[PDB]
RNA sequence: GCCCUGAAAAUGGAUGGCGCUCAAGCGUGUUACCUAUACUCUACCGUCAGGGUUGAUAUGAUGCCCUGACGAGUAGGCAGG
């Protein structure tokens, strides 16, 4: 009642809860999604060999 | 050309000094040699630039790592402590 919900308006006059700018906070799961993984090229070594 | 005369100033006095006369002087030529915080190569510190790497089960993605170049400073500006 005090802060409102998706189906209940907050008792505060004209107030609504802040909106998220990102759907989820786990970016690793987003990267591991099939859509992203099927569009990227294979990675490297994480520590480049010294050639000279 | 060199040397000499012309050429007289006040404390004692300065090719830097000693000293030097086929010079250790003057003109010229040929080599060797000495040494700057400059140049070449290497290491380390920092700065800037271009790149690699989120995959869980081990910790900093402002993380870790690869490559190249650069570094004087009053007045003054900015940044990290
Ligand atoms: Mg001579
Ligand atoms: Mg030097
Ligand atoms: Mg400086």
């Amino acid at each position: 009642q005090v802060w409102g919900s998706e189906t209940v308006a907050s008792s505060k006059v004209g107030y609504t809860l802040p909106s998220h700018i990102i759907s989820t906070s786990d970016v690793t799961r987003i990267i591991n999604s099939s859509e992203i993984q099927s569009a990227i090229r294979p990675a490297g070594q994480a520590t480049q060999k010294r050639t000279h």
